[PDB]
């Protein structure tokens, strides 16, 4: 066996440049962060490789716990970190395995897409795929970005409210928006500022600055422009206060209806007919079951509950799991997952089945953030918008922002379905 | 090298008690899954591992990709697909890994938690960690649990607006009540009905059931409960049609007044004082500031937005981060992340921060789901919680509740006071 | 002529019990008024007659306006005042006249009602009378009470959010539930405590009393018994300290979900079936063109703008013009107008219109206030619901608000079928 | 006496053009309405004065009233019926008085105004004066219009949700817009669009035309302007189907979220300091309790209560009195009443209480509707803003809707005062 050296030496063979660390223990290595001579969050770098830096946490980690033997089964070995460090995650002590589904093809804008489901709800990828099949038979779907740009709204605030209103008034102006607009575009090749919209409170004002960001989600792009035109905002009228750079006016992962009603991020339509007889054999139910529960459902109980943006039946699975798969940040599911689902009956008959799913606010990039991460990369390289579209930029996040609406529709269709015909 | 056998033969060999699979070939299972012999979804069953079978499925997939190489960095071996199959996904091909950071301690209600949060996004755990140690170093959190119970929201049909009264009046007594409660209860040992929620529109009734589920988050349970109820309800009313099991309104995954102001799952609240030196020192900013910026993005940017629950910084960040690493269901993050951030002054001499969290409608479970997996097993374990807890149902279930609350209130504490402090 | 005499006198005379007013003039009674010898409010009580002290007041106000003849045409005189002071107005110089139509006749619940409408609005009557009309020829209305009681919701404080949970705890329980409901009861005859609903923030406790109250809308008594629980509850808290005794909890005269979810006043539900030919000739559309109408605007309209309880047409103009016409407190329109309207195909032929209107908080009462002035008691006398009902209390105001839900059925019937057929 | 001549016989004399009405009796018009002979609701014109026609009518109606006495006190005589007649009622009866009293002086702007209140709510007029005592005391409040547009959200729908995005981009584009400009202008005078806001839902397009509308409050200008831009439009795309000239998006009415997020005729900001000593005197409270109860009743309360736009105390009263002095569409209260209220301190001490109103979406106007009618006329003229301001065109409606915005502040400030001191 061996034993741990003197804190006062186990430092000259850290320091030295031959005989680094792979020299010492892992108790020595133990050692010295307790004694404060390391810091625990520099243990990746301090270190012959990453891997040992997150065993190293590890094992400190499970000294503290009341189960020592608690992180036996969260793996943590050949896991690339050097992507993680630094950019998605600290004090890292493994990873969390997703299982990884397939829904698909799902024929849409006449091609199709082998879309990757992360979730670990039984029958969910299953369910999609009924709906993608039945979309399939029906002769594809149909989609269109009709807005996109990533918002932010800051708060800021004036001695008086007659002062917020004069502030309001020059923004309102083509002179003080073209200033503004300079400022904030100054800060990227992909700031465009669209036209801002203020909310006076008292002698707070609430401004929300929108803007394409070509294939990254925006909200650090957003988030620069926004304090660079607030500094230019801020030589016009010296006494303005910046209170925060984000006064939940944007609005980032919280329900709003100012998201539901301005868009957010992308906003898309989708739809699909799809024919009775299809309907009967694979949906194994009727158009006019499947409009009156759509109806009664989707409509009438969302209104009875009281709910703003979630006029549908469960967008928020579809979109949770497609952007855990994809590195998006599933937090944004809060907002993203906004629908409303459309039923109608449609052909010479009244027999087939219109279908249609509009989202405003889809928040959604393929470059930047957990995008970065190699197994997140494979599963927007199996859709064909992994990274920036170099030739016409911001076109993979629209294209994938479609695929989102469209496997919302498929799961739409088959719960719905499910719903109608009963157990 | 070798080369693929006929269809009618590779079905004898597959046939075969001794010499089944591992005498075929990779390219001969292709073949006999491209002819219709198998089925693909049964491919982690007829085969002789259930890796071998997430192999198989790959390499079909990849035969039909623009990119034939887009899977190579999706990892899927060395995983318990056991576990998975029948239970949490379909058409499996892989696993996504997040990565997962600890936050912590926690002090919360005397006791010290480390908090798993599974995330790719940079610095989030950081800004937890910060906001842990002002509540640890201001004397700890406090939390209660204010109510619990999972609910379901059927909605019915009657052949008129008169008869939808009779049925809500007949559900409003005691006798009706009680049978009901009889018939929902019979179908579990948790299946314990609590007072029921009606609302009528026109000839729908919408109802929403309520119960407690043990240790699980419930919605299985309380379905099946609901079934067994409304077939009970029919006997009554024989012309009654049942329209939907869920009708919005429980409601499920949408966001919804009804969850914030009736509570779903379990509601909590979570408290702290942070002394005015430690919000100097560890926060970087002053309690008038914190305040300030609590109630002028919090409360009024929230309200200026249109926000129903949503009055809180970043509470869909923690929750998220946390039910990834716990095995939750992620999509419920849409409900569960409802939360009021309240910040005052308080001491002796109105210098310490006052801040609370109230989060009415947590959904959470530790049993069922996600949570039979090891991985998130594990997570769970760290906690403390794992599992049910045989001595008081539902105990494990409420802890976690708890953590979370305290969690999402480091969290709010941490980028609050970043906010107020400016870059 | 004459002109004014000092001021030391025309005390005297004023005092005299013989030679009081009736011998000063108007000029002598504005330079006692000017002088602080009366009191301008009183002037209604320290005069001869009741009209006299208006004018008085009239006189004053005009001598201070830039065009002192504004005056001229609004109407003071033979008018009862004695009704009005200390009751329903103060400064009072004179009255607003209302327009009143009526439609009707209304088939409703096997009788008929003339609908007294006090509007401003140019064919709101006659619209109105005509959906009176198919409704008359499709069979007559049918109506329900479902919920009876007004609310109040006080907000109460605690040192800690810990207490608050523990006097939520209490409340909850059946002993506590008791004493508050004796406490409550105690009040009145017709405060009976119904069960309460609580919601927390931090260490807010909000607090929402229900009861019905006879006949009178119930704001007053309500507030009183609500007073008295407080004082009660805070026998057992003395730490408690009552904030509000309304905290917007209740909620009154606000948009609030609360109030759509679980009611205000009284819930009621109507419906009728309009037979396809009467669609035809009276309504000049098809039943087709109107549910396509109605689910296009009421349904999907109202969820694109975010409505919470704005599920219709225009229930605000019926609603406002009967209160007005019937005293009751009109500012109570903005929570009693929330409705929900639903059209449905109906009859062996699917051919038949079947209408619904869901109005959850109608707040409404037929004594007390505004109901105590002879002009508007002859609207509520020609509905047959004047005042108290001593056989059945609270008879008459349910009565009331079916007439009234009935009455928004026709208007909405009749304007849907105008946005139908165009022009 | 006398008794009544065959039917035939009296339309001899009712047609003569000397031997007209006048020389028939109440008796004989009785029997000539039964009889079909003439139609009720041209009583006011085929009769030898209006008032006369409302007194046939009257005794039609009492003749089917289970009370026959029921009018006896609904005042009928000596009111101008001219200017109601096929304009503001149908089918009128008499006319509903409303006390009148006044509230002020409100010191706003440096002016002082004297708000008449229409009401019947005791002691509503007393607390709005106690407001505006402070107010004055405080040196005045100042106010701010900071956006100005009636809008009109008709619903079109197209074959495919393809087609509605195609109209949207067409409609967002610089040509397409200036035609529907110069088609929705060439209408009135005061027709001018400002920019237009879409919203897709499957294939239905909801459009909302904004536009000043000089001093009317607007409805059937943009209404008609509406119209023609929709048949300018259909031009382009003769598939589309316009469904609904208002499709919900207004949103008249009916809470919506989109009025307070985009406003709705006028947005108004208000704001004024009171004194500490006056807090104290006038108020009987302090600026510390003030704020306190704003806080946890306006904010907190409304936010627990799931309210959007109904962050205020009692903003409905207030406005629903002066709307209802004024001739202004009570039913618009709905929407109007819209209001956030904030209190802060202020001040070198922070001991002054600094109050603001923001409402948003005021629908107000002084020309056309009930403004016709010289009672409303009076309240109008004592304002100061009665009729079109032809130099300024607007300027009458935007300082009517100043004043209601002091008026809600002043309202807010007593009931709150009364609130914070309780009983
Ligand atoms: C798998 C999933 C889509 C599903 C199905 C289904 O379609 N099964 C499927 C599987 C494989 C192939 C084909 C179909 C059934 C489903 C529904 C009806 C009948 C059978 C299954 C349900 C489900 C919905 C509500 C319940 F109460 C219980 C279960 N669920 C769960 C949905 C749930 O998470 C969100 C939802 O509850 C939100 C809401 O409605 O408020
Ligand atoms: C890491 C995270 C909590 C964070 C911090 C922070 O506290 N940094 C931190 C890291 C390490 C240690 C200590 C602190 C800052 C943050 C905030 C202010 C100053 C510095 C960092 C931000 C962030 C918030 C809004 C922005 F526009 C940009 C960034 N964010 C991103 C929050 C975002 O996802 C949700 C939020 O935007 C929702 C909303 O407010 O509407
Ligand atoms: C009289 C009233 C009910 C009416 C009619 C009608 O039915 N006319 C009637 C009169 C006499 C006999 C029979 C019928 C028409 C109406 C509607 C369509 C065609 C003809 C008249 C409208 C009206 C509605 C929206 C407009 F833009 C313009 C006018 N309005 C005004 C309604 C308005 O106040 C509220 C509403 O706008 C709320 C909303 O929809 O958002
Ligand atoms: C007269 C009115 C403004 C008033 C006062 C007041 O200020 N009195 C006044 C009169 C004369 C001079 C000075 C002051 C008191 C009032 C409040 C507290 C103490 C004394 C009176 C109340 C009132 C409010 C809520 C209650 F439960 C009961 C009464 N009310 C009734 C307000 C009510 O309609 C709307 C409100 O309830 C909406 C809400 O809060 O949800």
């Amino acid at each position: 066996p061996r034993e741990p050296r003197p804190n006062e030496e186990c430092l000259q063979i850290l320091g030295n440049a031959e005989k680094g660390a792979k020299f010492l223990s892992d108790a020595e290595i133990i050692q010295l962060v307790n004694a404060k001579h390391i810091p625990a969050y520099k243990l990746e770098t301090l270190m012959e490789t990453h891997e040992r830096g997150v065993s190293i946490r590890r094992q400190l980690l499970s000294k503290k716990l009341s189960e020592p033997s608690s992180l036996q089964y969260l793996p943590y070995r050949d896991y690339n970190y050097s992507l993680v460090m630094g950019a998605c995650c600290e004090n890292v002590i493994g990873y969390m395995p997703i299982p990884v589904g397939v829904a698909g093809p799902l024929c849409l804008d006449e091609k199709e897409f082998q879309v990757p489901m992360a979730t670990t709800e039984g029958c969910l990828v299953a369910s999609t795929n009924r709906g993608c099949r039945a979309i399939g038979l029906g002769g594809g779907a149909s989609s269109r970005v009709l807005a996109d740009g990533m918002t932010r709204g800051p708060v800021v605030r004036l001695p008086r409210a007659c002062d917020s209103a004069e502030v309001k008034a020059w923004l309102e102006t083509s002179e003080g928006f073209a200033v503004i607009k300079e400022a904030f575009d100054s800060t990227s090749r992909f700031a465009r500022l669209q036209k801002l919209h203020t909310s006076i409170a008292g002698r707070n004002l609430y401004i929300r600055f929108q803007s394409r960001s070509g294939d990254a989600m925006g909200m650090n792009m957003i988030s620069k422009g926004t304090e660079k035109a607030l500094s230019k905002l801020h030589e016009y009228f010296p006494e303005m206060q910046i209170l925060a750079v984000s006064g939940n006016y944007c609005t980032d992962k919280k329900p709003a209806a100012i998201n539901w009603i301005e868009g957010r991020g992308k906003s898309v339509v989708c739809e699909a007919v799809i024919p009775a007889k299809v309907v009967r054999e694979v949906l194994k139910t009727t158009t006019e079951a499947m409009i009156e529960v759509n109806i009664n459902k989707n409509l009438v109980g969302s209104a009875m509950a009281g709910s703003i943006g979630g006029y549908n039946a469960h967008a928020a699975n579809i979109v949770t799991a497609i952007y855990i798969a994809c590195g998006q940040d599933a937090a944004q599911n809060v907002g993203s997952s906004n629908c409303i689902t459309l039923m109608e009956a449609s052909g010479p008959t009244n027999e087939d089945l219109y279908i249609s799913c509009t989202m405003p606010s889809i928040e959604i990039g393929t470059v930047g953030g957990g995008t970065n991460l190699l197994p997140q990369q494979a599963c927007l390289q199996m859709l064909g918008v992994q990274g920036a579209c170099k030739d016409n930029p911001g076109e993979n996040a629209r294209q994938l922002a479609r695929i989102v609406c469209g496997t919302v529709m498929a799961g739409e269709l088959s719960l719905m379905a499910a719903l109608a015909a009963g157990h």
